């Protein structure tokens, strides 16, 4: 039967986008793929520099006039609309840190330039400027006044962003792999799967918003995160005590509930392989029950019988028909979720590189900011040798912009990847599918957009 249409089907695999809320399942992608080149920030500009690009792809947007055919084209068109909501989406928070990209000014290194001027006075310009008062956040990440805790603004603001992200994305695509839109009600990995990865990302980040939820001088409990929670891994003393105050022993009972969220989602996935091999079970989570011929002899199962609990639950097989043996889902489960919950630890890896990728991007083009200054303020006793030097630097912004974007477009497809195997690994199974967001047509990272959709819905 030629069902799900096959030019559509490879759809539903080359965005790795659930052919049954399809419509929209690229489309969170479409857009924070593009707030993901943002993730990738500035420090000039910047972010004022995907602006102007952004400038030459909408004239490109009204009509190219010298070539509206080309090889430069193809990645400027469609190629270039898409570059358009990221030069854009990178104006954004190349725009939200251009606050900081053009009121940090890196010098006080422990500071900045201009901080945006810290509560706690952090701009003492009383005292010597150069050694700002050198942080002044510390029982926090950032400082407006620390470039090394700059490191930590930018380190643990992408880390949270991390969360966000990764939460968001189980997310999205947690209610886009609902199987209801999809599958109706898979319960065998929804709910199982929401309290593993409510787990992770949640107590942690309950952590990171504790952190950013209690300036912990007057209570104590450590400013990295790691601080706090990796010494959960035994924290508990095995005793069963609660809160007080933020996360004080709310942690040890969460030991308890941790368990209780990770082991159903294995657990609760033998009644999967248990579930599947008669059908009314299998039911319960999928769309199944739709054939005509299937109504007889459900209306002659009912009057005969009615046991049924997850198939081998049911008492027939699902362990008849398990995790290798016979009874596909049976065996396929164990494969997938012992692998996925565990690659929910890859998706915990997954942000981090997000996080390194962005840190790195702000330190490089810091970087690139101090060699563009490096070349212009200094020199010898010569103005004339002043007033033509400085061209070489803003050649040199020049070349910035063409290694920035260059890194940048890497990045992007980092953090492709990153969605890649995140967006992906909820959109159209736990990893999504390889036939990549393109692989043909150079649109099919776009092809999420419905104007295009090869899914109605569906």
């Amino acid at each position: 039967t030629n069902k799900f249409t096959a030019g559509f089907q490879s759809i539903c695999d080359c965005y790795g986008i659930a052919q049954y809320r399809e419509i929209n399942a690229g489309l969170p992608t479409i857009v924070t793929f593009p707030f993901m080149f943002a993730i990738m920030f500035g420090d000039m500009g910047h972010g004022f520099l995907m602006t102007l690009a952004a400038l030459s792809l909408v004239l490109n947007e009204k009509k190219i006039n010298k070539m509206k055919r080309g090889e430069i084209f193809d990645m400027a068109f469609t190629g270039r609309y898409i570059i358009l909501l990221m030069g854009v989406f990178s104006m954004y928070t190349g725009f939200l840190y251009n606050d900081i990209f053009s009121k940090t000014m890196t010098i006080f290194k422990s500071g900045w330039k201009w901080p945006d001027h810290w509560k706690k006075g952090e701009s003492i310009t009383a005292t010597s400027v150069g050694t700002y008062p050198i942080g002044l956040d510390w029982a926090w990440h950032g400082t407006e006044n620390a470039l090394l805790f700059s490191n930590s603004y930018k380190m643990k603001l992408s880390i949270l962003m991390g969360f966000i992200h990764m939460t968001y994305s189980y997310f999205f695509s947690l209610a886009n792999h609902l199987y209801f839109n999809s599958m109706i009600d898979i319960i065998g990995n929804f709910i199982p799967g929401l309290l593993f990865m409510q787990g992770i990302f949640g107590y942690l980040s309950v952590c990171i918003v504790y952190k950013w939820a209690v300036d912990w001088v007057k209570d104590g409990k450590p400013a990295p995160g790691l601080l706090n929670m990796l010494i959960n891994m035994f924290l508990s003393p095995g005793t069963i005590d609660d809160e007080l105050y933020p996360h004080q022993a709310k942690v040890q009972v969460f030991l308890l509930l941790m368990a209780l969220v990770c082991i159903p989602w294995l657990l609760l996935v033998k009644p999967l392989h248990f579930k599947f091999t008669h059908k009314k079970k299998s039911h319960e989570p999928l769309p199944s029950t739709e054939a005509d011929a299937s109504s007889e002899d459900l209306e002659a199962q009912q009057l005969i019988s009615a046991m049924d609990a997850d198939d081998a639950e049911e008492e027939e097989v699902g362990s008849g028909s398990h995790g290798e043996d016979f009874g596909d889902i049976m065996i396929h489960q164990v494969i997938h979720t012992i692998e996925f919950c565990l690659n929910c630890v890859s998706h915990t890896a997954s942000y981090l590189r997000l996080w390194a990728l962005s840190l790195a991007h702000a330190q490089l083009s810091s970087v690139l900011w101090t060699m563009t200054i490096q070349i212009a303020f200094g020199f010898r006793g010569f103005v004339g040798v002043f007033m033509t030097v400085a061209l070489f630097a803003m050649w040199f912004a020049l070349t910035c912009a063409v290694l920035v974007l260059m890194e940048g477009t890497s990045a992007m497809l980092h953090s492709l990847r990153l969605h890649w195997v995140e967006s992906m690994s909820k959109f159209f199974v736990g990893e999504g599918l390889p036939y990549e967001p393109f692989a043909f047509e150079y649109k099919d990272m776009e092809v999420a957009v419905a104007s295009a959709s090869s899914s109605a819905s569906s």
